[PDB]
Protein backbone atom coordinates (compact mmCIF):
# COMPACT_ATOMS: atom_id res chain seq x y z
CA UNK A 1 0.00 0.00 0.00
CA UNK A 2 2.83 2.38 0.88
CA UNK A 3 4.18 2.03 -2.67
CA UNK A 4 0.68 2.92 -3.87
CA UNK A 5 0.70 6.14 -1.84
CA UNK A 6 4.22 6.90 -3.07
CA UNK A 7 3.24 5.87 -6.60
CA UNK A 8 0.08 7.99 -6.59
CA UNK A 9 1.95 10.99 -5.16
CA UNK A 10 4.89 10.33 -7.50
CA UNK A 11 2.96 9.92 -10.75
CA UNK A 12 0.69 12.83 -9.80
CA UNK A 13 8.32 -0.20 -5.72
CA UNK A 14 10.55 -3.07 -6.83
CA UNK A 15 12.48 -2.68 -3.56
CA UNK A 16 9.47 -2.88 -1.25
CA UNK A 17 10.78 -1.22 1.93
CA UNK A 18 7.92 0.40 3.85
CA UNK A 19 9.93 3.03 5.74
CA UNK A 20 11.66 4.22 2.57
CA UNK A 21 8.27 4.13 0.83
CA UNK A 22 6.52 6.22 3.49
CA UNK A 23 9.65 8.34 3.99
CA UNK A 24 9.69 9.21 0.29
CA UNK A 25 5.93 9.78 0.16
CA UNK A 26 6.62 12.51 2.71
CA UNK A 27 9.43 13.94 0.58
CA UNK A 28 7.11 14.03 -2.44
CA UNK A 29 3.89 14.87 -0.58
CA UNK A 30 5.75 17.83 0.91
CA UNK A 31 7.33 18.83 -2.41
CA UNK A 32 4.15 18.69 -4.50
CA UNK A 33 2.49 21.33 -2.28
CA UNK A 34 5.53 23.63 -2.13
CA UNK A 35 9.24 25.48 -5.81
CA UNK A 36 9.97 23.70 -9.09
CA UNK A 37 13.43 22.81 -7.79
CA UNK A 38 11.77 21.46 -4.64
CA UNK A 39 9.74 18.90 -6.59
CA UNK A 40 12.86 18.04 -8.61
CA UNK A 41 14.97 17.58 -5.47
CA UNK A 42 12.35 15.36 -3.83
CA UNK A 43 12.60 13.08 -6.87
CA UNK A 44 16.38 12.76 -6.53
CA UNK A 45 15.88 11.53 -2.96
CA UNK A 46 13.32 8.95 -4.06
CA UNK A 47 15.86 7.59 -6.55
CA UNK A 48 18.36 7.45 -3.68
CA UNK A 49 16.24 5.10 -1.58
CA UNK A 50 17.70 6.03 1.81
CA UNK A 51 15.48 5.72 4.88
CA UNK A 52 17.40 8.16 7.08
CA UNK A 53 17.95 10.83 4.43
CA UNK A 54 14.37 10.98 3.13
CA UNK A 55 13.03 11.88 6.58
CA UNK A 56 15.61 14.57 7.38
CA UNK A 57 14.79 16.28 4.07
CA UNK A 58 11.04 16.01 4.58
CA UNK A 59 11.70 17.47 8.03
CA UNK A 60 13.67 20.45 6.73
CA UNK A 61 10.95 20.69 4.09
CA UNK A 62 8.17 20.48 6.69
CA UNK A 63 9.91 23.23 8.66
CA UNK A 64 10.44 25.22 5.45
CA UNK A 65 6.71 25.62 4.81
CA UNK A 66 6.00 26.52 8.46
CA UNK A 67 8.28 29.57 8.40
CA UNK A 68 7.01 30.50 4.94
CA UNK A 69 10.29 32.15 3.93
CA UNK A 70 10.58 30.98 0.32
CA UNK A 71 14.33 31.27 0.87
CA UNK A 72 13.76 28.50 3.40
CA UNK A 73 11.81 26.49 0.81
CA UNK A 74 14.51 27.07 -1.81
CA UNK A 75 17.29 26.35 0.69
CA UNK A 76 15.57 23.09 1.63
CA UNK A 77 15.62 22.22 -2.07
CA UNK A 78 19.42 22.46 -2.23
CA UNK A 79 19.85 20.40 0.95
CA UNK A 80 17.55 17.85 -0.67
CA UNK A 81 19.84 17.96 -3.70
CA UNK A 82 22.94 17.52 -1.53
CA UNK A 83 21.37 14.48 0.11
CA UNK A 84 23.53 14.60 3.24
CA UNK A 85 21.48 13.74 6.33
CA UNK A 86 23.94 15.53 8.62
CA UNK A 87 23.39 18.88 6.90
CA UNK A 88 19.62 18.45 6.71
CA UNK A 89 19.24 17.52 10.39
CA UNK A 90 21.39 20.37 11.72
CA UNK A 91 19.43 22.78 9.52
CA UNK A 92 16.23 21.23 10.86
CA UNK A 93 17.29 22.13 14.40
CA UNK A 94 18.23 25.70 13.51
CA UNK A 95 14.95 26.02 11.61
CA UNK A 96 12.85 24.36 14.32
CA UNK A 97 14.50 26.47 17.01
CA UNK A 98 14.11 29.68 15.01
CA UNK A 99 10.39 28.95 14.69
CA UNK A 100 10.05 28.28 18.43
CA UNK A 101 12.24 31.39 18.86
CA UNK A 102 9.46 33.84 18.04
CA UNK A 103 11.93 36.16 16.29
CA UNK A 104 11.82 37.07 12.61
CA UNK A 105 15.55 37.82 12.68
CA UNK A 106 16.12 34.25 13.86
CA UNK A 107 13.80 32.96 11.13
CA UNK A 108 15.57 35.08 8.52
CA UNK A 109 18.95 34.00 9.89
CA UNK A 110 17.99 30.32 9.93
CA UNK A 111 17.01 30.43 6.25
CA UNK A 112 20.40 32.03 5.53
CA UNK A 113 22.15 29.13 7.28
CA UNK A 114 20.08 26.71 5.19
CA UNK A 115 21.42 28.19 1.95
CA UNK A 116 25.05 28.04 3.08
CA UNK A 117 24.35 24.49 4.26
CA UNK A 118 27.29 24.45 6.68
CA UNK A 119 26.74 21.65 9.19
CA UNK A 120 29.16 23.01 11.79
CA UNK A 121 27.60 26.49 11.82
CA UNK A 122 23.99 25.32 12.10
CA UNK A 123 24.71 23.06 15.09
CA UNK A 124 26.60 25.77 16.97
CA UNK A 125 23.91 28.29 16.03
CA UNK A 126 21.26 25.79 17.13
CA UNK A 127 23.03 25.60 20.48
CA UNK A 128 23.02 29.37 21.01
CA UNK A 129 19.36 29.30 19.95
CA UNK A 130 18.47 26.43 22.29
CA UNK A 131 20.05 28.40 25.15
CA UNK A 132 18.47 31.76 24.29
CA UNK A 133 15.07 30.06 24.09
CA UNK A 134 15.58 28.65 27.59
CA UNK A 135 17.13 31.79 29.09
CA UNK A 136 13.87 33.73 28.92
CA UNK A 137 15.22 37.17 27.99
CA UNK A 138 14.01 38.93 24.84
CA UNK A 139 17.48 40.41 24.38
CA UNK A 140 19.22 37.02 24.37
CA UNK A 141 17.06 35.69 21.52
CA UNK A 142 18.02 38.69 19.38
CA UNK A 143 21.67 38.20 20.33
CA UNK A 144 21.37 34.65 19.02
CA UNK A 145 19.76 35.95 15.83
CA UNK A 146 22.65 38.38 15.40
CA UNK A 147 25.10 35.54 16.03
CA UNK A 148 23.30 33.18 13.66
CA UNK A 149 23.19 35.96 11.07
CA UNK A 150 26.98 36.33 11.12
CA UNK A 151 27.26 32.61 10.39
CA UNK A 152 30.35 32.12 12.56
CA UNK A 153 30.94 28.75 14.20
CA UNK A 154 33.39 30.23 16.72
CA UNK A 155 31.22 33.01 18.16
CA UNK A 156 28.26 30.64 18.48
CA UNK A 157 30.48 28.09 20.24
CA UNK A 158 32.09 30.71 22.47
CA UNK A 159 28.78 32.39 23.36
CA UNK A 160 27.03 29.05 23.90
CA UNK A 161 29.78 28.23 26.40
CA UNK A 162 29.17 31.44 28.33
CA UNK A 163 25.39 31.01 28.28
CA UNK A 164 25.66 27.35 29.25
CA UNK A 165 28.14 28.18 32.02
CA UNK A 166 25.93 30.93 33.44
CA UNK A 167 22.81 28.75 33.43
CA UNK A 168 24.68 26.24 35.61
CA UNK A 169 25.68 28.98 38.09
CA UNK A 170 22.11 29.93 38.98
CA UNK A 171 23.39 33.49 39.40
CA UNK A 172 21.10 36.06 37.79
CA UNK A 173 24.04 38.47 37.59
CA UNK A 174 26.06 35.87 35.69
CA UNK A 175 23.13 35.25 33.33
CA UNK A 176 22.57 39.00 32.97
CA UNK A 177 26.20 39.47 31.94
CA UNK A 178 26.15 36.35 29.76
CA UNK A 179 23.37 37.80 27.61
CA UNK A 180 25.45 40.99 27.46
CA UNK A 181 28.38 39.06 25.97
CA UNK A 182 26.20 37.48 23.28
CA UNK A 183 25.00 40.97 22.32
CA UNK A 184 28.60 42.21 22.17
CA UNK A 185 29.26 39.21 19.93
CA UNK A 186 33.03 38.97 20.51
CA UNK A 187 34.64 35.54 20.48
CA UNK A 188 37.67 36.62 22.53
CA UNK A 189 35.55 38.09 25.35
CA UNK A 190 33.22 35.09 25.57
CA UNK A 191 36.05 32.56 25.83
CA UNK A 192 38.07 34.58 28.35
CA UNK A 193 34.82 34.91 30.32
CA UNK A 194 33.87 31.29 29.65
CA UNK A 195 37.11 30.32 31.40
CA UNK A 196 36.48 32.60 34.37
CA UNK A 197 32.94 31.30 34.84
CA UNK A 198 34.11 27.72 34.30
CA UNK A 199 36.87 28.21 36.87
CA UNK A 200 34.57 29.93 39.37
CA UNK A 201 31.90 27.22 39.17
CA UNK A 202 34.48 24.45 39.49
CA UNK A 203 35.98 26.15 42.55
CA UNK A 204 32.41 26.27 43.86
CA UNK A 205 32.61 29.71 45.48
CA UNK A 206 29.56 31.94 45.09
CA UNK A 207 31.86 34.91 45.69
CA UNK A 208 34.05 33.62 42.86
CA UNK A 209 31.02 33.07 40.63
CA UNK A 210 29.62 36.52 41.42
CA UNK A 211 33.04 38.11 40.99
CA UNK A 212 33.12 36.40 37.58
CA UNK A 213 29.72 37.84 36.68
CA UNK A 214 31.24 41.24 37.48
CA UNK A 215 34.11 40.53 35.09
CA UNK A 216 31.65 39.40 32.42
CA UNK A 217 29.56 42.56 32.73
CA UNK A 218 32.71 44.66 32.38
CA UNK A 219 33.68 42.47 29.42
CA UNK A 220 37.41 43.23 29.52
CA UNK A 221 39.15 40.35 27.74
CA UNK A 222 42.53 40.97 29.40
CA UNK A 223 41.04 41.18 32.89
CA UNK A 224 39.19 37.87 32.57
CA UNK A 225 42.44 36.19 31.52
CA UNK A 226 44.31 37.83 34.39
CA UNK A 227 41.70 36.51 36.82
CA UNK A 228 41.61 33.21 34.92
CA UNK A 229 45.31 32.90 35.79
CA UNK A 230 44.76 33.98 39.39
CA UNK A 231 41.68 31.76 39.66
CA UNK A 232 43.24 28.74 37.93
CA UNK A 233 46.25 28.39 40.23
CA UNK A 234 44.15 28.58 43.40
CA UNK A 235 42.00 25.79 41.97
CA UNK A 236 45.13 23.64 41.56
CA UNK A 237 42.97 26.49 48.99
CA UNK A 238 39.35 27.40 49.70
CA UNK A 239 40.88 30.17 51.79
CA UNK A 240 42.54 31.45 48.61
CA UNK A 241 39.70 31.16 46.08
CA UNK A 242 37.97 33.96 47.99
CA UNK A 243 41.15 36.04 47.79
CA UNK A 244 41.44 35.94 44.00
CA UNK A 245 37.68 36.47 43.78
CA UNK A 246 37.86 39.61 45.92
CA UNK A 247 40.88 40.74 43.89
CA UNK A 248 38.80 40.23 40.74
CA UNK A 249 35.99 42.23 42.39
CA UNK B 1 -7.25 8.98 1.83
CA UNK B 2 -4.55 6.31 1.78
CA UNK B 3 -2.68 8.19 4.51
CA UNK B 4 -5.52 7.73 7.01
CA UNK B 5 -5.92 4.20 5.63
CA UNK B 6 -2.26 3.27 6.18
CA UNK B 7 -2.36 4.86 9.64
CA UNK B 8 -5.71 3.22 10.43
CA UNK B 9 -4.54 -0.21 9.24
CA UNK B 10 -1.34 0.11 11.28
CA UNK B 11 -3.37 1.71 14.08
CA UNK B 12 -5.66 -1.30 14.39
CA UNK B 13 -2.41 -3.22 14.87
CA UNK B 14 -1.37 -3.77 20.59
CA UNK B 15 -2.37 -0.21 19.80
CA UNK B 16 -4.20 2.09 22.21
CA UNK B 17 -9.17 5.67 18.70
CA UNK B 18 -6.31 8.04 17.93
CA UNK B 19 -6.41 7.01 14.26
CA UNK B 20 -10.05 8.11 14.05
CA UNK B 21 -8.96 11.48 15.45
CA UNK B 22 -6.15 11.85 12.91
CA UNK B 23 -8.47 10.72 10.11
CA UNK B 24 -11.07 13.28 11.19
CA UNK B 25 -8.45 16.04 10.89
CA UNK B 26 -7.40 14.93 7.41
CA UNK B 27 -3.81 16.20 7.37
CA UNK B 28 -1.55 14.12 5.14
CA UNK B 29 1.77 15.27 6.62
CA UNK B 30 0.50 14.36 10.08
CA UNK B 31 -1.06 11.22 8.61
CA UNK B 32 2.03 10.04 6.74
CA UNK B 33 4.22 11.18 9.64
CA UNK B 34 2.24 9.20 12.20
CA UNK B 35 1.98 6.23 9.84
CA UNK B 36 5.78 6.17 9.75
CA UNK B 37 5.89 6.51 13.54
CA UNK B 38 3.57 3.56 14.08
CA UNK B 39 5.10 1.45 11.30
CA UNK B 40 8.48 1.82 13.00
CA UNK B 41 6.90 1.00 16.36
CA UNK B 42 5.19 -2.22 15.27
CA UNK B 43 8.29 -4.00 13.92
CA UNK B 44 10.41 -2.91 16.90
CA UNK B 45 6.63 -2.66 23.69
CA UNK B 46 7.07 0.78 25.23
CA UNK B 47 7.83 1.95 21.69
CA UNK B 48 4.46 0.72 20.43
CA UNK B 49 2.96 2.21 23.59
CA UNK B 50 4.97 5.41 23.13
CA UNK B 51 4.09 5.85 19.45
CA UNK B 52 0.39 6.13 20.30
CA UNK B 53 1.05 9.30 22.31
CA UNK B 54 2.54 10.85 19.16
CA UNK B 55 -0.45 9.77 17.08
CA UNK B 56 -2.90 11.47 19.45
CA UNK B 57 -0.84 14.68 19.40
CA UNK B 58 -1.33 15.26 15.67
CA UNK B 59 1.97 17.17 15.39
CA UNK B 60 3.84 16.92 12.10
CA UNK B 61 7.21 18.02 13.49
CA UNK B 62 7.35 15.73 16.54
CA UNK B 63 6.16 12.62 14.70
CA UNK B 64 8.96 12.85 12.14
CA UNK B 65 11.65 13.63 14.72
CA UNK B 66 10.48 10.69 16.84
CA UNK B 67 10.20 8.40 13.81
CA UNK B 68 13.71 9.51 12.83
CA UNK B 69 15.14 8.68 16.25
CA UNK B 70 13.29 5.36 16.04
CA UNK B 71 14.69 4.63 12.58
CA UNK B 72 18.19 5.31 13.92
CA UNK B 73 17.55 3.18 17.01
CA UNK B 74 16.89 0.27 14.63
CA UNK B 75 19.97 0.83 12.46
CA UNK B 76 22.16 0.88 15.57
CA UNK B 77 20.46 -2.35 16.61
CA UNK B 78 21.06 -1.51 20.28
CA UNK B 79 18.09 -2.35 22.50
CA UNK B 80 19.09 0.37 24.97
CA UNK B 81 18.76 2.91 22.15
CA UNK B 82 15.30 1.61 21.23
CA UNK B 83 14.00 2.01 24.78
CA UNK B 84 15.70 5.41 25.02
CA UNK B 85 13.88 6.48 21.85
CA UNK B 86 10.58 5.32 23.36
CA UNK B 87 11.06 7.61 26.36
CA UNK B 88 11.76 10.48 23.95
CA UNK B 89 8.60 9.60 22.02
CA UNK B 90 6.71 9.77 25.33
CA UNK B 91 8.02 13.30 25.90
CA UNK B 92 7.03 14.54 22.46
CA UNK B 93 9.65 17.31 22.32
CA UNK B 94 10.87 17.63 18.73
CA UNK B 95 14.03 19.36 19.98
CA UNK B 96 15.24 16.40 22.05
CA UNK B 97 14.34 13.89 19.33
CA UNK B 98 16.21 15.96 16.73
CA UNK B 99 19.36 16.57 18.78
CA UNK B 100 19.40 12.91 19.82
CA UNK B 101 18.83 11.88 16.20
CA UNK B 102 22.05 13.67 15.26
CA UNK B 103 24.14 12.06 18.00
CA UNK B 104 22.67 8.69 17.05
CA UNK B 105 23.17 9.27 13.32
CA UNK B 106 26.69 10.64 13.81
CA UNK B 107 27.57 7.74 16.11
CA UNK B 108 26.40 5.30 13.44
CA UNK B 109 28.50 6.96 10.72
CA UNK B 110 31.53 6.97 13.05
CA UNK B 111 32.08 3.21 13.28
CA UNK B 112 33.20 3.34 16.91
CA UNK B 113 31.07 1.14 19.16
CA UNK B 114 32.06 3.18 22.22
CA UNK B 115 30.47 6.12 20.40
CA UNK B 116 27.30 4.18 19.57
CA UNK B 117 27.24 3.01 23.18
CA UNK B 118 27.63 6.64 24.25
CA UNK B 119 24.99 7.87 21.81
CA UNK B 120 22.48 5.51 23.41
CA UNK B 121 23.35 6.87 26.86
CA UNK B 122 22.67 10.40 25.60
CA UNK B 123 19.21 9.38 24.39
CA UNK B 124 18.36 8.02 27.84
CA UNK B 125 19.53 11.16 29.65
CA UNK B 126 17.56 13.07 27.01
CA UNK B 127 19.64 16.21 27.58
CA UNK B 128 19.04 18.46 24.57
CA UNK B 129 22.17 20.51 25.30
CA UNK B 130 24.50 17.53 25.76
CA UNK B 131 23.31 15.75 22.62
CA UNK B 132 24.03 18.83 20.49
CA UNK B 133 27.43 19.56 22.04
CA UNK B 134 28.42 15.92 21.56
CA UNK B 135 27.09 15.93 18.00
CA UNK B 136 29.55 18.74 17.36
CA UNK B 137 32.53 16.83 18.75
CA UNK B 138 31.30 13.81 16.79
CA UNK B 139 30.77 15.76 13.58
CA UNK B 140 34.27 17.21 13.97
CA UNK B 141 35.91 13.87 14.78
CA UNK B 142 34.29 12.24 11.75
CA UNK B 143 35.69 15.03 9.55
CA UNK B 144 39.15 15.04 11.14
CA UNK B 145 39.79 11.46 10.02
CA UNK B 146 41.93 10.33 12.98
CA UNK B 147 40.65 7.18 14.69
CA UNK B 148 41.82 8.51 18.06
CA UNK B 149 39.66 11.64 17.77
CA UNK B 150 36.59 9.46 17.17
CA UNK B 151 37.34 7.47 20.32
CA UNK B 152 38.15 10.76 22.04
CA UNK B 153 34.70 11.93 20.94
CA UNK B 154 33.21 8.70 22.32
CA UNK B 155 34.91 9.23 25.68
CA UNK B 156 33.69 12.84 25.78
CA UNK B 157 30.23 11.67 24.75
CA UNK B 158 30.45 8.94 27.40
CA UNK B 159 31.08 11.44 30.21
CA UNK B 160 28.03 13.41 29.08
CA UNK B 161 29.44 16.86 29.86
CA UNK B 162 28.30 19.68 27.59
CA UNK B 163 31.19 21.85 28.79
CA UNK B 164 34.00 19.45 27.86
CA UNK B 165 32.29 18.71 24.55
CA UNK B 166 31.86 22.42 23.79
CA UNK B 167 35.43 23.21 24.84
CA UNK B 168 36.80 20.32 22.78
CA UNK B 169 34.64 20.98 19.72
CA UNK B 170 36.07 24.50 19.91
CA UNK B 171 39.71 23.44 19.71
CA UNK B 172 39.02 20.80 17.05
CA UNK B 173 37.10 23.39 15.04
CA UNK B 174 39.79 26.02 15.63
CA UNK B 175 42.47 23.54 14.56
CA UNK B 176 40.64 22.58 11.36
CA UNK B 177 40.58 26.22 10.26
CA UNK B 178 44.30 26.59 11.00
CA UNK B 179 45.33 24.12 8.31
CA UNK B 180 48.26 23.19 10.57
CA UNK B 181 48.52 19.40 10.73
CA UNK B 182 50.47 19.70 13.99
CA UNK B 183 47.73 21.88 15.47
CA UNK B 184 45.13 19.35 14.31
CA UNK B 185 47.40 16.66 15.76
CA UNK B 186 47.65 18.41 19.13
CA UNK B 187 43.92 19.17 19.12
CA UNK B 188 43.27 15.42 19.01
CA UNK B 189 45.59 15.07 22.01
CA UNK B 190 43.51 17.58 24.00
CA UNK B 191 40.23 15.75 23.34
CA UNK B 192 41.81 12.48 24.49
CA UNK B 193 42.95 14.19 27.69
CA UNK B 194 39.42 15.47 28.25
CA UNK B 195 40.18 18.56 30.35
CA UNK B 196 37.80 21.50 29.96
CA UNK B 197 40.21 24.10 31.35
CA UNK B 198 42.99 22.91 29.03
CA UNK B 199 40.86 22.89 25.87
CA UNK B 200 39.42 26.35 26.52
CA UNK B 201 42.78 27.92 27.37
CA UNK B 202 44.08 26.31 24.17
CA UNK B 203 40.99 27.37 22.22
CA UNK B 204 41.85 30.94 23.21
CA UNK B 205 45.44 30.70 21.97
CA UNK B 206 44.32 29.19 18.67
CA UNK B 207 41.56 31.79 18.31
CA UNK B 208 44.19 34.49 18.83
CA UNK B 209 46.86 32.90 16.62
CA UNK B 210 44.43 32.46 13.72
CA UNK B 211 43.12 36.00 14.18
CA UNK B 212 46.60 37.52 14.15
CA UNK B 213 47.26 35.62 10.92
CA UNK B 214 50.81 34.56 11.82
CA UNK B 215 51.78 30.98 10.98
CA UNK B 216 54.46 31.19 13.67
CA UNK B 217 51.74 32.06 16.18
CA UNK B 218 49.64 29.10 15.02
CA UNK B 219 52.54 26.64 15.09
CA UNK B 220 53.60 28.06 18.45
CA UNK B 221 49.99 27.66 19.60
CA UNK B 222 50.05 24.05 18.39
CA UNK B 223 53.22 23.52 20.43
CA UNK B 224 51.41 24.92 23.47
CA UNK B 225 48.50 22.56 22.82
CA UNK B 226 50.87 19.57 22.76
CA UNK B 227 52.30 20.58 26.15
CA UNK B 228 48.76 20.77 27.53
CA UNK B 229 49.79 23.23 30.25
CA UNK B 230 46.75 25.37 31.04
CA UNK B 231 48.74 28.03 32.90
CA UNK B 232 51.13 28.41 29.97
CA UNK B 233 48.34 28.74 27.40
CA UNK B 234 46.76 31.66 29.28
CA UNK B 235 50.11 33.44 29.63
CA UNK B 236 50.70 33.20 25.87
CA UNK B 237 47.02 34.01 25.33
CA UNK B 238 47.57 37.26 27.23
CA UNK B 239 50.79 37.99 25.35
CA UNK B 240 49.04 37.09 22.09
CA UNK B 241 45.80 38.97 22.80
CA UNK B 242 47.57 42.31 23.28
CA UNK B 243 49.46 42.01 19.99
CA UNK B 244 46.23 41.20 18.16
CA UNK B 245 44.90 44.52 19.47
CA UNK B 246 47.92 46.62 18.48
CA UNK B 247 48.48 44.79 15.19
CA UNK B 248 52.28 44.87 15.51
CA UNK B 249 53.12 42.21 12.92
CA UNK B 250 56.63 42.48 14.34
CA UNK B 251 55.25 41.94 17.86
CA UNK B 252 52.91 39.03 17.11
CA UNK B 253 55.84 37.05 15.72
CA UNK B 254 57.75 38.04 18.88
CA UNK B 255 55.22 36.60 21.33
CA UNK B 256 54.85 33.53 19.10
CA UNK B 257 58.53 32.70 19.57
CA UNK B 258 58.27 33.43 23.30
CA UNK B 259 55.57 30.76 23.56
CA UNK B 260 58.02 28.15 22.25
Amino acid sequence: KAVSLVEELAQKRKRGDSEVALAVALVLSLANKSSRNAIEAAAEIAKRGDSEVALAVALVLSLANKSGSRNAIEAAAEIAKRGDSEVALAVALVLSLANKSGSRNAIEAAAEIAKRGDSEVALAVALVLSLANKSGSRNAIEAAAEIAKRGDSEVALAVALVLSLANKSGSRNAIEAAAEIAKRGDSEVALAVALVLSLANKSGSRNAIEAAAEIAKRGDSEVALKVALELSQANKSRDEIEKAAENAK
